C-alpha cells in the first residue's frame, strides 16, 4: 500500500541518486592520488578523471529527455540507475589508467538523466509550490556534495581501499534504484509516438542561433570553471604540489565551499528585495575581487596557498550570490521548450568544464599557482566581459 509515502519517496530517491552521482566525482578526486599511485598512472592523470566524468555529463542530455517523453520516464530513468551500478562496478576490472579514465566517461553518462528526465518527472508530477520545494533540496545536495565528498574521500583512502568508494556508489544507487522503481510515476506525455533526430537537431540549431541565450550560457561555465578546476585539482596542488597532507587538503574545502554556501543562504534572504541581475552584479564584486586577489598572490608568491584559498573563497561566496540567478535569465533568454532549453546550457557550460580544466592542468603543470590563477581571472573576465552585453 503505497500513494501517500509515494509523493515523498520518489523525490528522495531521484535525489539520492543525485547525489551518489555527484560524491561520485566528489568523494573521487581526493581517492584519485591512491589510483594513480596503484596503476603507476602520474598526477597528470588525477583531473582527467572529472575531464572524463564531465564530457560523459554532457552526451547524452539532448537525446534522452524527448527519448524518456516517446518510451516512458520509467525505463529510461531506471536504465541510467542501472548503468551507473553496471559502470560504477565495472571499473574495479580496469587493468590501466586510460581503462579507468574510459570507464570514468561512461559512469558520467549517468548524470544527464538526472536533469533531462528525472527533474523532468518532478515537473511534471508535483504542483509548482511543492515543485519549489523538491528543487531546492536538490541544490542543497548539489552545495553539500562538494564539501562533504572531498572530507569524506581524503578520510577514506586512509583505511578502506579506491575500490570500495564505487562498491558504496552502486550501492546508494541500487537503494534509490528499488526506491524509483515502486514510487516513480510515468508522466511522458507521448509515449507511442515516433522521434526525428533530424527534426531535433533543428531545435538545437535555433537555440544556439539565440545570441543572448548562448552568451549567459557560456557565462554560466566560465565563472563556474575556477570552481571546477579547483575540484578537480586541489589534490595535486596541495598534496603533491604544496608537500602537504589530507588535513590541509579537506581544511582548505572549508572555507571555499563555506563560502559558497554562504553565498546561496544571502541570496536566499535578499531575493524577495533584488532583482537576478542586480545580484548578478552584486555578487560580480566578490567574484572580480576574489579572483584577482588569487592571481596577484601567487604571480609575486608562488607558494601562497592561504591568499588562493582565500581569493578561491571570497570568489564563491560571489558565485553562490549570483550563479542561481543567472541560470534562471538564461533559461528565460531563450522562449523555446524547456528541455531543449536546459540541454543545451548543460551540455554548453560542461563543453567549457571539460576542456577548461584541461588547459587549467597544463597551466598548473607548466607554470604551477600563478598560471592556475592567472588562467581562473582570465574566466571570470569573460563571465564579466559576458555580462556587460548580456546585462547592458
Ligand atoms: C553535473 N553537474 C553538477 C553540478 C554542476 C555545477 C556547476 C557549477 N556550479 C556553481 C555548481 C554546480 C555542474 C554539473
Ligand atoms: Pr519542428
Ligand atoms: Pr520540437
Amino acid at each position: 500500500a503505497r500513494l501517500g509515502r509515494q509523493a515523498l519517496l520518489f523525490p528522495l530517491c531521484l535525489v539520492l541518486y543525485e547525489f551518489s552521482t555527484y560524491i561520485g566525482n566528489d568523494m573521487i578526486q581526493p581517492g584519485m592520488l591512491a589510483v594513480v599511485e596503484q596503476y603507476q598512472a602520474g598526477i597528470d592523470w588525477v583531473p582527467t578523471s572529472m575531464t572524463a566524468y564531465l564530457a560523459g555529463g554532457m552526451f547524452l542530455q539532448w537525446l534522452l529527455g524527448p527519448l524518456s517523453d516517446r518510451i516512458g520516464r520509467r525505463p529510461v530513468m531506471l536504465a541510467g540507475v542501472v548503468w551507473f551500478i553496471v559502470t560504477c562496478l565495472a571499473i574495479l576490472l580496469a587493468q590501466n589508467i586510460e581503462q579507468f579514465t574510459l570507464l570514468r566517461f561512461l559512469q558520467g553518462i549517468s548524470l544527464c538523466f538526472i536533469g533531462a528526465v528525472g527533474y523532468a518527472a518532478i515537473q511534471e508530477s508535483f504542483e509548482e509550490a511543492v515543485c519549489i520545494k523538491i528543487t531546492a533540496l536538490m541544490a542543497n545536495v548539489a552545495l553539500i556534495a562538494p564539501l562533504l565528498g572531498p572530507l569524506v574521500g581524503a578520510a577514506w583512502i586512509h583505511v578502506l581501499p579506491w575500490e570500495g568508494m564505487f562498491v558504496l556508489f552502486a550501492a546508494l544507487a541500487a537503494i534509490s534504484f528499488f526506491g524509483l522503481q515502486r514510487a516513480m510515476p510515468e508522466t511522458a506525455t507521448r509515449i507511442g509516438e515516433k522521434l526525428s533526430l533530424k527534426e531535433l537537431g533543428r531545435d538545437y540549431k535555433l537555440v544556439l542561433k539565440n545570441g543572448r541565450f548562448v552568451a549567459g550560457a557560456l557565462a554560466l561555465g566560465f565563472v563556474s570553471l575556477p570552481l571546477l578546476a579547483w575540484t578537480a585539482q586541489s589534490p595535486i596542488i596541495i598534496i603533491t604540489g604544496e608537500q602537504l597532507s589530507s588535513y590541509e587538503y579537506g581544511l582548505l574545502q572549508v572555507p571555499i565551499f563555506g563560502a559558497l554556501i554562504a553565498g546561496n543562504l544571502l541570496l536566499a534572504r535578499l531575493t524577495s528585495r533584488r532583482t537576478v541581475r542586480s545580484l548578478i552584479i552584486m555578487g560580480g564584486w566578490p567574484i572580480m575581487i576574489g579572483l584577482l586577489v588569487a592571481a596577484a598572490a601567487t604571480v609575486i608568491s608562488s607558494h601562497a596557498y592561504l591568499w588562493m584559498t582565500a581569493g578561491l573563497s571570497i570568489y564563491a561566496f560571489g558565485i553562490g550570490l549570483a550563479n542561481a540567478g543567472l541560470v534562471r535569465l538564461t533559461l528565460f533568454a531563450s522562449d523555446m521548450s524547456k528541455g531543449t532549453v536546459s540541454a543545451a546550457m548543460e551540455m554548453l557550460q560542461m563543453l567549457i568544464f571539460t576542456v577548461g580544466i584541461e588547459i587549467s592542468k597544463h597551466a598548473w603543470l607548466n607554470g604551477g599557482n600563478g598560471l592556475f590563477n592567472l588562467f581562473n581571472l582570465v574566466n571570470g573576465i569573460l563571465w564579466l566581459s559576458l555580462m556587460v552585453i548580456f546585462l547592458k
